[PDB]
């Protein structure tokens, strides 16, 4: 068994991170977090909860494997070359990092160590309609991927939001931040793990008090043989039913796949949505009972030494063309 | 009442473009074609119609007012231009033209001559979702346009394909020939008239067998204040109920339209749906009974010299768009 921490709860992600282990076998064994309403939250969450007042003293314990976390963007990368230093794996929520550089240092380090670095990039692995689509197009059912388009629409809920939100230096960007999903969503289904970028953008428009937000991006991207599309906002109505009404549409040569993440709108109740248009026609796949395989292909992966969850390469890759398209961008 | 005449029935869009102006009660005085099982078929669907067996008699007419046209897209340009010089108003169906040389003389006549150059961007005009698109856009209902994704697979056929088709010269590119559709869609929303193309790209990833045709393409378009995405396919799968499934989404400060053109997946009867993400709530519209008012526009344009069915300048600036991407695809 497993046994994990949560270090830095700065974002709401956190949460899925820890059930997406827990589900999966792993057992919880504190956590630490300055902030006494995120750790409030966190413990009236879990439990057990036993809260340690120093980081390094979760990073100096012999029994713990794994470090989560999804501390400020721009503070992950030095927490886990710390965690992997001290022996540690590490699960952080996307974005990773928020520049080269940083990129770069963990790349060394986890060359240094080989200790596991993943991104839970949870709009794929959190969703099953998209976990669907990949089991489908590997299976033949759409012949080449010749076009992915990823659009994804965010809630601001600004006066939510913390300070570090809009702080262009602490979260990265709109493309590094929000558009990482798609980035590696792109790379994993193309199946290649190098790509390039044509072209990006980024802007602010609807919120004109918040000058260091960026309110919409897009990015243009190929790898040779397949061409991409990925649009992002902070722009989600607010009589949408969910936070955002995420699209994925995978153009091929026998068949056209559209995954809607998490509504329908005006159709049917929930998310996640397929449908497969074929040689034969046009099916309405419900995929809410697909099982999520991340947990179980991480937790082997720290067991077994491997990569069944992610190719480590690609975890990178995604970063990169992220950064790269937010670079380019301005 | 107009007259009017028909030169060149290479494409069927020639039906559309007729039956649009009759529809719109100009009348159909006669027509040209060389071809005599093109001849045949126009016969039979327009039982009036005044077979002319020289394109010179119909241009030396002086009591005809317009030149409807369709033929082989890069002999498009040279009857256009005739065509105005000899006192006459032309519309054409997309492409208007298959050069930047092309659309220099295009633009340089028609300011000589004083008459109208006017595109049946059908994908447009003779959608009447996207024309209710405009109108709730003009409201107010979602602010400030922000991004624009239009999405264009179409179906193959050939079958059905004449040969000029699949000649390079001929078509234009896939960029020139069915994104041209996108590209004034993008000037209509965005309200604007200079936009540039950031990037683009084109392919045949499907069809070995005419090496010179384009399977896929895409685009990057901006305009400082508003982005825009383009995707367009010959590769509209065969179970698909129709030709294809466009969509166009409209991105907003305060709200989110979807139009689904031609078919729901396994939804809703028919196209053209028009969903709407709001402050209020999401609805889905149904625009089958809204008019198409292009036609009224476009007639009283020639009576008046005025420009309301689109402004000459944008007629010319989605070509010019399409062509850039075209040529920067290379």
């Amino acid at each position: 068994e497993l046994r994990f921490a949560a270090v830095g709860l700065n974002h709401n992600h956190i949460y899925g991170q820890v059930n997406c282990l827990l589900r999966a076998g792993a057992r919880l064994a504190g956590f630490h977090e300055k902030d006494d309403a995120l750790a409030a939250e966190f413990s009236a969450v879990y439990a057990d909860a036993r809260r340690i007042a120093t980081a390094e003293e979760i990073l100096e314990d012999e029994n713990i494997g794994l470090i989560v976390s999804a501390a400020v963007s721009s503070e992950r990368a030095e927490l886990a070359i710390r965690a992997m230093q001290h022996g540690k794996d590490v699960l952080v929520d996307k974005p990773g990092m928020t520049s080269f550089d940083q990129l770069a240092k963990l790349r060394r380090v986890q060359a240094e160590t080989g200790r596991i670095f993943s991104i839970l990039y949870s709009e794929h692995f959190e969703s099953p309609a998209t976990v669907k689509a990949g089991e489908l197009v590997a299976a033949g059912a759409i012949g080449e991927v010749v076009h992915i388009v990823g659009l994804g629409p965010h809630r601001l809920r600004r006066e939510t939001r913390p300070d570090w939100f809009f702080r262009r230096a602490d979260y990265g960007g709109i493309l590094t931040d929000i558009a990482s999903h798609q980035c590696e969503q792109f790379l994993f289904f193309t199946g290649v793990n190098d790509a390039t970028v044509l072209s990006a953008s980024v802007g602010n428009q609807s919120v004109p008090d918040a000058p260091e937000l960026q309110d919409t991006g897009s990015i243009h991207l190929s790898t040779g043989r397949t061409t991409g599309m990925i649009h992002v906002n902070w722009l989600t109505p607010e009589g949408m039913p969910t936070w955002g009404d995420g699209r994925l549409f995978i153009v091929g040569t026998s068949g056209t796949i559209e995954v809607r993440k998490t509504v329908d709108l005006a159709g049917r109740e929930g998310g996640n949505h397929l449908f497969l248009a074929d040689r034969n026609g046009v099916e309405h796949i419900d995929c809410s009972r697909v099982d999520l395989p991340f947990g179980r292909q991480f937790l082997a992966d720290i067991r077994d030494r491997t990569e069944t969850a992610m190719p480590q390469e690609r975890c990178f890759k995604a970063m990169e063309l992220a950064l790269q398209a937010q670079a380019i961008a301005e």
